[PDB]
């Protein structure tokens, strides 16, 4: 027996259903999304951090002439200066003081502490949703993990479940993401090679230990002026530090739909949105024919005080006549009414107290016990409490929250105009026909 | 001095231009796409190969009953059977002829040869193009590698180039790709976990040696039926072999635009399509004032026999009168004409014979020598050969790819009708005027 439902993607909130086989007793089913993991596919564009600007020791030709040779270091910069005549401790490191060419060399690398403090740039793609699910049918329960795509099945030893696709796809991540010490930022970054001094990614590499480090930090050498040997230079501030100062709040604190952004691997956990269509192939052994479970004769519903709060703020009683002691499942067949309990011991003759939650000001919902139904009609007051730390267990339906008094008044006011226009038309027709007869 | 051009993305075919700063002599710029690789953003989803069906040794509880457990191994399959009464070599392996419960266990792993003979399933997205470009300006030639996106720059010691964005976006790879031994296939494969037995991807894993292998080979065990011990079983045929047999042609032999597909990393080299905009800031040292380069007093053009084709089949002669001996650049500003030479020696007065190629039936193209123009008009016949092993160096237009004789005939036959209609309107107006005046 294959049963298909549309379970709301709301972790921690059970969904109750009643499989109603044609020739067998109905069986209870409860569906609990224990966990969900929306994980995208990531590729490491590069890793950036506070660059260490390393300046190799300057070299001086005595009074000959040096030349700048091209290298492959990150933002390699080299310059030639004329007569310098450097001083160290005696004060003359070079003879022939004129034409005293000096070479100034500088480049950048990764700082020693970058092994931990570093930002990884990623491009995220279409994200697949995986849900951990607990299903309990009748007396037997099972745990499983499935992929929400509509093709990937889940198998638990008798149970075959097909989940998905999601009704409305959503990915909190933009096209491009940055990861720093577990903090996620949806901040666009320059592409590989497209580097900008003073901005994020002002030093890029494929790995911390990778030797193909590429840098463009806008470093320029300056002519030395003091007698003592030293190479001056100027350089733009670390754009990584600038981004860190102006990083903004991480995605953990601004991801919509209230869900935890985790790393290693990048993913979003317990993240409620839309619905999942799930089809379960219940094993035939679970069912039992209606001749075994007692079938009640007649049942009546008396609704107690009801409040359409976010919790089980309603109660009712079911008075039943039956043939034998049993364990009937109890269900609510309305979309704006849920029940705390799914099954109950049932005697031959008696009554049972039940609890329920709703969201409309009116209750007009169908309860059912060992298959057979009964309407319950009631008026519910607004909830006394303003705020609860518990999510709403149902959703108010389109124009189903209109109370009986409001319905009566609105229908009366519209029907007044409707009656007025029809009597106007019949009066007009009567006058026209009267004139035609007496014309 | 920034000069912007639209270089056609065609490897091996030079693009020639003339930069004309107002107060300085013109300079010749040859721009040659030596190499160009388009690499997409890639991420490994899983690998697959022909499963090795590993079937552990059976166990018999010799006078009792066992229970099958559960494990996380790839496609863990286990079954329990009743009395078996197995034989080894002697004639007996259990007493208790009844109640000889047996356990059959089986699963799948990667075959030892899968370390090389395996397929990798990838998901690709928008691809950035990288161009290796040789630029010759004046008397200086330089080589560069850059990303054609309009922001990523390139620099060669005085040259400063910004290329992109590509005019037309194109990637020869569909959203899902497969790689096997360097052969690239544009195949749609099952998603991670969306595993169908008997087809490609029947086994998946994130790495060859990973222990978290997921597998679904549709393995079903049978009750042993012979006296001797064994574990009968049937299994779906390896879908990897089925895809190998029905792999079709690889993407190397189907990629359009003649794009050579290479692996490690996956990319397409020498992929000619569209045009790339390039802005080059030429160093000020190359330019020279007009007073130094010999300005030519005048020029006359005489075009010899020509055929519009890909090769340099057309020829012309320039009679030049000048004042000093120099090295003028020669250019064609027409879109449908290119020159073999870009810099030619010039004397006080003389003749120079040049070669050129075009694509129009008639050459109506303007040549320029040290900035001074000449509208070369000619009449090119269709070529002799049908097929050349050399690409066309000029695009085919519509406003110019029509013979002047056909232009004249078409215009005459279309203007005859216009003349007829205007004389018709004139005679109608004359008749109206005559009947109005004479009424």
């Amino acid at each position: 027996f294959e049963h298909a439902t549309t379970v709301p993607n709301v972790p921690g909130i059970p969904y109750k259903a009643l499989v109603e086989r044609a020739g067998y007793a109905p069986l209870n089913l409860e569906i609990t999304v224990v966990s969900s993991e929306l994980t995208p596919s990531t590729n490491k564009e590069y890793v950036t951090c506070r660059f260490h600007t390393v300046i190799p020791s300057p070299q001086v030709k005595c009074c000959g002439s040096l030349e700048c040779k091209a290298s492959s270091k990150a933002d390699y910069t080299c310059r030639v200066f004329g007569g310098v005549y450097p001083f160290m401790w005696g004060g003359a490191q070079c003879f022939c003081d004129s034409e005293n060419t000096q070479l100034s060399e500088a480049y950048v690398e990764f700082a020693p502490d970058c092994t931990i403090d570093h930002a990884v740039a990623l491009k995220v793609h279409t994200a697949a949703l995986k849900v951990g699910l607990r299903i309990v049918y009748g007396n037997t329960t099972a745990h499983l993990d499935t992929f929400v795509n509509g093709v990937t099945p889940g198998s638990s030893r008798d149970l075959k479940v097909i989940a998905g696709p999601i009704s409305a796809a959503f990915s909190p991540f933009d096209h491009k993401v940055v990861i720093r010490k577990g903090l996620v930022y949806n901040y666009d970054f320059p592409e590989y090679g497209a580097m900008k001094p003073g901005a994020f990614g002002d030093i890029q590499a494929s790995s911390l230990d990778a030797t193909d480090i590429v840098a463009r930090t806008d470093i320029r050498l300056l002519k030395p002026s003091v007698k003592n040997i030293h190479v001056p230079y100027t350089q733009a501030v670390s754009g990584y530090e600038m981004w860190k100062n102006n990083s903004g709040r991480p995605l953990q604190e601004t991801a919509p739909f209230g869900c935890k952004i985790e790393v290693e691997p990048l993913r979003a956990s317990n993240c409620a949105y839309g619905h999942i269509p799930i089809s379960i192939d219940i094993p035939d052994a679970a069912f039992v024919r209606s001749s075994e479970s007692p079938t009640i004769l007649e049942v009546s519903c008396t609704v107690a005080d009801c409040i359409y709060s976010a919790d089980f703020g309603g109660s009712l009683t079911l008075q039943y006549k039956a043939d034998r002691e049993g364990h009937c499942p109890v269900h609510s067949h309305s979309t704006t009414a849920v029940l705390k309990e799914a099954t109950t011991h049932v005697t031959a003759v008696g009554s049972i107290t039940l609890h329920f939650s709703t969201s409309s000001p009116q209750a007009n919902f169908i309860v059912s016990l060992c298959g057979k139904k009964t309407t319950c009609n009631a008026e519910c007051k607004p909830p006394a409490d303003h705020i609860i730390g518990e999510p709403h267990k149902v959703d108010q339906e389109f124009q189903a929250a209109v109370s009986k008094t409001s319905w009566n008044w609105l229908l009366a006011l519209f029907g007044g105009a409707s009656s007025l226009i029809v009597v106007g038309l019949i009066v007009l027709v009567c006058s026209s026909m009267l004139i035609n007869t007496r014309r």
